[PDB]
C-alpha cells in the first residue's frame, strides 16, 4: 500500500522537482533529526559566564542568542514546504474534477503553469529572505568568547560558549545546502520557461 | 490503505474547510511537537531568584506562571477540534443510514447545514474566548525581570526568567495563526451563507 | 485495513455508548499522555523542605503524597475499561456462534441486554467509588505550604510543593470530566430502559 | 490485515485461556509500561544514607535491594509466557501438517491435550516458585528506615528509602493479580478434566 | 500482510532451527531492550572513588571496565546472526532461480546442506570464542570493591562499583542462555547428520 | 505489502551490490543507533580539566574535539548513499519509460552501465577521502591525558577524557568495516569489467 500511495503523491511532477524533493528529504529533514539536533542539546547548561552576580547568565545568554538555530531552520523548512503542498492539492482537485467529468461523459498552458510559476517564485523569495535575515542577525561564525554589556550585570562581562567549532561547521553546511536549492530553483525555472 | 482511509475521512467537505484543516495540521500540530516544545524544556530548572530563603523560588515561580503556555495551547487545540469531529461523525452516521436505505430500496438544506453552522459558531466562540483569557492573564510579552511579593519570602524579591525573547516570538507567532483562523472561519461562513 | 478494523470493533453499539467512547478517547487518554504527564515530571526533584536533618525530605514527601495523581488516574482509567471489553468479547463470541449456525443452516431481550446492564452498573459503581476515595484522601486543592510531623524529623517542619496552581486546575478538570461521564451513563440507562 | 492476523493467532483456544490472555495483556503488560515503571525511576538518585564516609551509599543500596522489583516482574512475565507460545507453535505445526494431508488427499484426546496439560502445569509451577522466592527475599512491605551493617561503613548506619508507600501498594496489587492467575489456572484444569 | 511476510521468511527451515530462532528472539533481543539496558544506565555517574585528586575517577573507571557488557553482548548478538542471514539469502536466490527455471520450462544433498553445515559451524565457533574472551577479561562476578593502581593517582586507591549483585545475576543468566544455545547447535548437527 | 515493496526496490541489482547493501544496513545503520551512540552520551559532562579558571574546560574541550565521531560517521554514511539512490531513481525512470513504450506498442551496454560505473567510482572516492580526513585530524587512538595550550587558560593544562578504551575499540571497528567496503567495491568493479 505504501508504494501505491507514494506513486499517487509523486507521479506527476518535473524531474528537477523530483531532485528538489530528494534534496529536501534526504538532506534537510534527515539531517535535522539525526545529528544536528544533539549538537544543540546542552546549550544553556554549558553556557558559563565569569561573575558572581546572580542571574547575569540568563540575561547574557538571552542577548547572545535571540533565537537558536534549530528552531530557525525548522521555521525555514516549514515556510518553504507550504507552496509545494498548495500546488499539489490544487492539481489534485483539478485532476479529480477532470476525472469526474471524464467518468460522467464516458457514460453518455493555463492555471496549472500559473500556479507552478507562483509556487517557484514564492519558494525562491522565502529562501533569499531567510538567508538575508540569518546574515543580518548572526553572521556565519561563532566565537568562543562573547562580551556582554547588559543590566543588571556590571560594566562588561566575558562569557564562553559551548563547542563553537562544530556549530560553525553545521552552519556552513546548511548555508551550502540552501544556496544549492536556490540555484536549482532558478535552473528549473529557466529549463521550463525556454521551451515556449 | 492509508490513501483510501484519507479519502474516506476527507472527501466530503468545503474547500475553506480543507484549507482550515491544512492550517490546523501543518501549522499547529506540527509546530507544537517539533520546535516550540523544546523551548519550554528547562523552565523550572533555569528560573533563578535572588535570595537565600529556602523555598522562595517555588512560590515565586508559581505566582509568575499560573499555567505554562504549552499546556494552554494544547487545551486550546483540543477544545476547537471537538465540533469538527462531532459534525464528521454525524454526517457519517447520516450517510450510512441513507446508504442502507438505498441498498434496501434498490433490492425492492436541513440538519446538515444546521450542524455545520453550529460547529462553525462554536469554533469561533471558543477561539475568541481563549484569546480573551490569554490577553487577560499574561499579555503578549515576557519581561526578563519579575518582581515577587508573596509569603514566605521577604518584602520584595527579583527573579530572572529563562530566554524571554524566544518565547515572545513564539507567542506572537501563535497569536497571528489564531487570528488568521478566526478570520478564515468568518470568511467561510459568509461564503456559504450568501449563496441563498 | 485500519478503517475496516474500526468498523469491525465499533459498528454495533449505542449512540450514547459511541459518545462515551469519544469522551473516553479524546478527553482522557489523549489528555493524559500529551500535557498532564509533564506537569508531574519534576515532582520529587523540586520538593523542598526547610531543615538540615538528612533524610527528612523523603519521609515528609512520602507522608504528603501517598500516591501521585497520575498513577491514580491510570488505575481509574483501567478499571472502567474492563467491562466494556468484556461485553464486546461476549457479543463477538455470540455473533460468531450465530454466524456459524447461520452458515451451517444455509447449506442444509436476553443475555445481551443483561450483560449490557451489568457493564453499565459496574462502570458507574467503580466511577463513584474512585471519586469517593479521591475525595477522602486528598480533597480537591493543593496548598503551597505543608506541615510535616513525622519521625525522624524534629517537632514540626514546613515543606513547599511545586507549582500548586496548575495541578489544582487539572484536578478540577478531571473531576468535571468524571462527573460528566457519571451523568452520561445514567442518561444512557434511562434512555434504554424506558423503551419497554 | 491486523484483524485477520489476530483471528489466526487466537481463534482455537479455550475461553478460560482467552480470559487468561486478557488478564495477561490488559493487567500485566499494560500496567508495567504505563505507570509502575515511572515509580521506580529515581531509585538510586533519591536513596540517601546518613554518614560522611565516601561510598557507603553504594554498598548499603546494594545490600538493601539485591534486585529491583521491575526486572523481577519482567523475568516473571517472560518465564510464564514461554509454554503458551510453545503450545501454540506445536498446534500450528500439527494443524499445518493435517491441512497439507487434507489437501493431498482431496486431490486423490492425544498429543494436543498432553501438551495442554503440560503447559498448564509448568505455568502454575513457575508462578508458585516465583511467589515463594519473592516471599523469601523481600516480604510484602517496604519500611522507610533501613539499617545497614556492611563494610566499609562504620558499625551501623541508617538509610532512608524513596516513597515506600506507593511501592507497597503496587507490590500488593501485583500479588493479588498473580494469586488470581494461579487460581484461574486450577479452575481451568478442573473444568477441562472432569468432562471425561 | 505481516503474516504472509513471516511465512515467506520462516517457512523453509528445520524445527531445531525454529526453536533456535525462538530462543534468539524472545530470550536475547527481548531481554536486552526491556530490562537489562536500564541496569547499566547510571554506570559512570554512580562510580565513586576515594581520593581528592582531580581526574582519578576517569582513569580508574577506564581500567576497571575496558568495555561495558551491554555493547559486548550487542556485538555477540550481531556476529552470530550474520551466517543465518547469509544462508537465508543464498537459499532465497537459489529458490528464485529454480522457480524461474520452472516457469520457463512449464511454458515450453548439495550446496544447500554444505552452506547449512558451514553456517552452523561458524555460529558455534563464534559462540565459544566470545565465551572464552569474556572468561578471560572479566570472569563471572563483580566485586563491590576494586583496587586501582594507575597514574596519575597515588599509590593505591579504592573504588566502589554500582549495584554489583544485579549485574552478577544478569551475567550468570546470559551465560546460561549462551551455553544452552551452544548445546542446541550441536544437538541439531547430530540430529541432521546421522540421517545418512 | 512490505515484502512487495522490498521486491520493487531490490530485485534488479548485482549480487555484490546486494551484499554491499547488506553490509550497509546490518553493520553501519544498525550499529550506529543501538550501541555506539550511547558511548558518546556523556561526552562534555565527564570531560574534566585540572584548574580553577572559569571557562577553561569549554575552550580545551573545543580544541580537543573539533567534531565528534558520531556526526562524522553520520556525514560519511550520508555522502556514500546518495549515488546509489541516484542510480536507482535513474534506472526506475528508464524502466518506467520503457514499460510505457512497451504498453503503447503492444496496443498497436549504454547509459545504465555508464551510470553504474560513475556511482561506484564516486562511492570509492568519497570513502577514501573521508578515511584520509579522519587519519589527518584524529589518528586512530585516544589518549587518556590531553595537554591544552589555549587562551584564556594559563600556560599548559592537563585534561582527562572519558572512557578512552571503548572509543578506541569502536574507531578500529569502523575502520575495519570501511576498509572492507572499499575492497569490496573494487572487487565488484573488476568482476563486472572483465566480462567484456
Amino acid at each position: 500500500a505504501l508504494g501505491k500511495l507514494l506513486d499517487k503523491v509523486q507521479a506527476y511532477s518535473t524531474a528537477g522537482g523530483k531532485v528538489w524533493l530528494s534534496v529536501l528529504f534526504i538532506f534537510r529533514i534527515l539531517l535535522l533529526g539525526t545529528a544536528v539536533e544533539s549538537a544543540w542539546g546542552d546549550e544553556q547548561s554549558a553556557f558559563r559566564c565569569n561573575t558572581q552576580q546572580p542571574g547575569c547568565e540568563n540575561v547574557c545568554y538571552d542577548k547572545s542568542f535571540p533565537i537558536s538555530h534549530v528552531r530557525f531552520w525548522v521555521l525555514q523548512i516549514i515556510f518553504v514546504s507550504v507552496p509545494t503542498l498548495l500546488y499539489l492539492a490544487h492539481v489534485f482537485y483539478v485532476m479529480r474534477k477532470e476525472e469526474k467529468l471524464n467518468k460522467k461523459e464516458e457514460e453518455l498552458r493555463g492555471g496549472l503553469l500559473r500556479t507552478y510559476i507562483i509556487s517557484i517564485l514564492f519558494k525562491s523569495i522565502f529562501e533569499v529572505a531567510f538567508l538575508l535575515i540569518q546574515w543580518y542577525i548572526y553572521g556565519f561564525s561563532l566565537s568562543a568568547v562573547y562580551t556582554c554589556k547588559r543590566d543588571p550585570c556590571p560594566h562588561q562581562v566575558d562569557c564562553f560558549l559551548s563547542r563553537p567549532t562544530e556549530k560553525t561547521i553545521f552552519i556552513i553546511f546548511m548555508l551550502v545546502v540552501s544556496l544549492v536549492s536556490l540555484a536549482l530553483n532558478i535552473i528549473e525555472l529557466f529549463y521550463v520557461f525556454f521551451k515556449g
